[PDB]
């Protein structure tokens, strides 16, 4: 494959118990790290905030710095590919872990994720749809091995009341074939990024920014 | 239903990105809280340490104190349910999530779980089939609402090396009828375990021992 | 050297930038893991909770099962010592940490705790003194070398408004000589403990039972 | 009151039960976020890794963007202050937390900071002297209320074995007036920092490089 353009995403799991089901396609610019998506309900209204989709709702589109592929983009351009588990721990005690695969076909990525959250208070912000943005972020990212990638950031929205909800959040990629020794030499990488989403209870409409940086200006 | 009797397990997922998948059936007691499994792989050798399935491989073979039903018991008694997530962060990196689901036919129970593991050290004791046996363990519950459990344990097993290998482990379970009010009066509630586990690389032979209490003796 | 009949204690640090200091005695029974503490201000009435000074305001008096000393008493016996590091990490974001020692004269003890706490936030329990009971605990000792404990539970408050208040606990208690062979074969250790406090602004009153075991019945 | 030009450190406590205590002098530019430090031992040889005393080894030498003065300079600046508490937890089970504290005149700071680590292993990196560098950091700083920061940042040093030593790194800083509401809106702040240090088993000899930043470019 070359880098990616367009994408689809199925993702589909379950909040407090309550299914739920999104399907939808964006695009994105992989030399600049934006991408965007749009996604639709199939299975009714959501129950739960749109916002807690974020981080999960594609790391092909992420160059690294100076237009060198990231690992993410040399997996896919050799088509031997990677997958993510995610898990966020959230301030007061709900959690939630995601399963991510691809599937490509030359420029286009094919997305199936798969979530469980459990333990959201029915007054907390998730469940009473009060996430109102989340902050800008800094992903410090280590490898461990020759296949492996261990990232973790602190993760904050904004809500309707002004406090601020937090929780801890650890992504390991798994990689089909190892990582090039030229990308294992560079640690640790941080990865600044941006998010918007506007919503319904049925639709999302979600961007990203996002930039790779050992050092500062 | 009454009381369960025997039960069938169906799990499967991927650890460090390699599937796996287990069948078999077991039964137990539910006056005692004793219960055995069988369990035989579907595809091939596991490569990792069949230890870390384990607290994985039925909450409803455990009675509350003095005879009473546990929330389990009852969710299944009145055929209301449960489901279970649990997530386990290991001291090294690696964590590894499960989600967990039941059905009922009369005096049998049949589970069908799904898990991800990832992040487990080439040399670290999972990898290298270095576990010996698990830890004794006391889960305290809390139910912070009215259909909800939220356990913790601190997890430890025994390794051929002699230094233990630890998790921190939080088990939120959602039911679908609110749980009776005369068990959501008694908080905390403490479970005491034991397991065994034999094993080879593609079967395993499991046994639990629980017992609740308030207090001791 | 006898087992303790009667202690004081001096501790003191400050909560969220205020400094407090507080003193007294106190007495208990080393067979039956009994004991109890008055203590009164040094410097005014204290502006938190003083249900955040529990768990830290003495294991000299704590028993192992059969009569056997636990190791706590063993050092005090042969004069050699402890001291214990404590950490409470809170549900929103606040930390504590102490700093406890021990000097011993025939069967009196004198600690001298220091204390620091921070980010509880304004409208909290802990500042609004809405705190109004600590839940029975289980606390799990494991020893991961010859003079070393490492010990945790999940502690939780009940406050007025009906939700609790939870933080994660970790002891790390180190000896000045080695811990008996026969102590350290038995892990896990548990204990069991209950609490009570009466307080004012400016005094506590303060009771424990304690009592250790390996297994239940 | 001018920003920092020299400053002076007391450094003491214990680590794994043994008493250090360091005193030295350094200097540094507040406009450019440079400092350096020299640490001379009190009490013969350390007998743990000096690395582990880093970061605790003066945020007043931060300015923030464009010229302003970080909320540490402020507090220094007008005389009213702050303390730090902050929280160290090692993925080794090993813990150290330290309590800031600081005297100025004229442009001269005096630090009394108290540090008490435990649980470190005896042959775990930090005994057996084994850490190389830290890594560099990216803090990010939130304010839940108009005098407190809170900052986390995962903390990770390269040791002789090329296996990197991690852990959870919380500081909370607390203000005896209001930070302005300038600095209160702008968050998060993220805070770039290196560090070098060479030592003995007597003397330390620091330097940090530190740059404050809310997005890159």
């Amino acid at each position: 494959s070359p880098l990616p353009a367009t994408h689809d995403l199925h993702i589909s799991g379950s909040i407090n118990g309550h299914e739920f089901d999104l399907e939808g396609s964006g695009k994105g610019n992989a030399k600049e790290g934006y991408q965007e998506l749009h996604l639709k309900s199939n299975k009714g209204d959501l129950s739960f905030s749109p916002w807690i989709l974020v981080p999960n709702i594609f790391y092909q589109y992420l160059p690294f710095p100076d237009g060198a592929m990231s690992p993410y983009q040399a997996a896919m351009h050799d088509g031997s590919g990677y997958v993510m588990h995610r898990s966020m721990q959230f301030e007061d005690g709900a959690m939630l872990h995601s399963d991510h695969r691809y599937i490509y076909k030359g420029n286009h990525i094919k997305g199936e994720f798969r979530l469980t959250g459990s333990g959201f208070p029915a007054d907390g912000p998730v469940m009473t749809n009060s996430l109102t943005a989340a902050d800008w972020c800094v992903d410090k990212l280590l490898y461990p091995n020759d296949n492996t990638i261990i990232g973790k950031f602190d993760w904050t929205y904004t809500t309707t009341s002004g406090k601020r909800y937090q929780s801890d959040v650890q992504t390991n990629v798994t990689f089909g074939k190892p990582i090039a020794a030229d990308i294992l030499k560079k640690q640790p990488m941080f990865v600044f990024r941006k998010v918007e989403l506007k919503h319904t209870k049925t639709e999302l409409n979600f961007k990203q920014w996002q930039k790779a940086f050992q050092d500062i200006a």
